[PDB]
């Protein structure tokens, strides 16, 4: 696993299935580092469960809760962490309305060094138990020696942009985690950060988050191949926002803009987009309450019936995980025989104009609403021209370990889009319920 790209481990498949995959308290065993201090970034916490996960040993180590709650929520969270003295709590400023703190990441420092995970699942057992989830995990950074002078950089820049990302928060707790940052060696790294934050961006800026951001990393550190234009665009979430009445107003002009740029130079390019069909959800290992983790709903879907004719099966055969519903959210760049991949990113963004960011003032401002975190796999930062995509996810080494089907299968006419808050009474799911919101 050159790419460190992990699934999280999935109750109920066979062995063969969770061999390399991870579960959180692998992440957080003592086997990993001797923990000193961490910072869980989330959406959605438990936080019993949560301070089990961590070995006996490391359970009373100073934790830090980075959120995004506020009003009744807010005090929620803190009567949880209320009986655990070594838990503080950051609250994120979402000072633009409908934004959400959706980053998942962990910051881990060690006796031996400093390690950074970036993920998709929430703090909770239910999104540790049976869906598909991503982990990338860091290398171990070691400490660079008191009174030695040394940039600790990447060539992908990774410590500067997660730097900066974090000194978006305002935040004196956050601080201390730059300052620990700071006094580490990440130059190993191998991937590009993506981040979003609340603002709204011109300028200069408006390259440093959101879809502008992977539309620079694209034109910087890509290149265009001929018969560009054959290459499709993949999409792969677990929730939709309100993309506009027709595809010109968000989805097919800024943001397929964005994710179609190759190199420096200057569209029937195809989109597969992959959310769960209702039947995929109802014959899942959870069955319907998966569709509890997919949050489309009616108000949103029924204003936007021509996305649809976009949307591919989850299908998961080359990581058995065809019934563990997906909150990872993934984007990628195939050849047109799926057999390559121009780059693959891993995030928590959803296909949304608040986790994207959506161009204002005549296209000179990106607004962007919420908190999000990915990171993205470029060929050339590893030494290569393109990926080859693997063909079975746990079986050169060279191969990027893409965690579901190619290519992405069509609805049939008689499916449709898992929309959470209507009901389904016709077929009873793999619990032999029904689903009544
Ligand atoms: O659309 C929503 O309301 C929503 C809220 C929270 C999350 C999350 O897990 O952080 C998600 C998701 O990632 O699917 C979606």
């Amino acid at each position: 696993n050159p790419f460190q790209f992990y699934l999280t481990r999935v109750s109920g498949v066979k062995p063969k299935y969770n061999s390399g995959a991870l579960h959180i308290k692998d992440i957080l065993s003592p086997l990993f580092g001797t923990l000193v201090s961490s910072a869980q970034f989330n959406y959605c916490f438990d936080v019993d469960w949560l301070v089990k996960q961590y070995p006996p040993e490391f359970r009373k180590k100073p934790i830090l809760l980075v959120h995004g709650d506020k009003r009744e929520a807010k005090a929620h969270l803190h009567a949880q962490a209320k009986p655990y003295e070594n838990i503080s709590l950051c609250q994120a400023k979402l000072d633009i309305a409908f934004g959400t703190h959706h980053t998942k990441m962990m910051l881990l420092l060690y006796e031996e060094g400093l390690r950074v995970v970036i993920h998709t699942s929430n703090l909770i057992h239910a999104d540790w138990h049976q869906k598909t989830q991503g982990i990338w995990l860091s290398p171990l950074y070691p400490r660079i020696a008191d009174g030695t002078h040394k940039s600790g950089e990447s060539p992908t820049h990774f410590k500067a942009d997660l730097i900066s990302y974090l000194m978006a928060y305002n935040a004196p707790s956050l601080k201390e985690w730059i300052d620990v940052i700071h006094k580490h060696d990440l130059s190993e790294t191998n991937v590009y950060l993506i981040g979003s934050t609340p603002g709204r961006f011109q300028g200069s800026q408006k390259d440093n988050w959101g879809h502008f951001r992977l539309k620079k990393l694209l034109k910087d550190h890509a290149s265009s191949m001929p018969n560009a234009e054959s290459w499709p665009v993949v999409g792969q979430f677990s929730s939709v926002g309100s993309l506009g009445a027709d595809e010109s107003k968000w989805l097919c002009s800024e943001f397929k803009e964005s994710m179609l740029t190759l190199g420096k130079e200057s569209s029937s390019v195809p989109l597969y987009l992959i959310y769960p069909s209702v039947e995929n959800v109802r014959t899942s290992l959870e069955g319907y309450p998966a569709g509890g983790s997919l949050p489309y709903s009616i108000q949103t879907a029924e204003k936007q019936n021509w996305l649809h004719s976009y949307f591919h099966k989850w299908s998961a055969e080359t990581s058995g995980r065809s019934n563990a519903m997906p909150h990872i959210k993934t984007y990628m760049r195939p050849s047109p025989d799926f057999s390559k991949i121009a780059w693959f990113l891993v995030t928590s963004a959803n296909l949304s104009k608040a986790a994207w960011g959506a161009l204002e003032k005549n296209g000179t401002q990106l607004m962007i609403r919420s908190y999000e975190l990915g990171v993205l796999f470029l060929p050339s930062a590893f030494g290569l021209d393109s990926f080859k995509v693997k063909q079975k996810f746990f079986a050169p080494m060279a191969t990027f370990p893409v965690p579901y089907d190619l290519p992405p299968e069509l609805y049939g006419s008689k499916d449709r889009p898992w929309i959470w808050n209507i009901p389904y009474v016709k077929a009873p799911d793999t619990h032999g319920n029904m689903w009544v919101p």
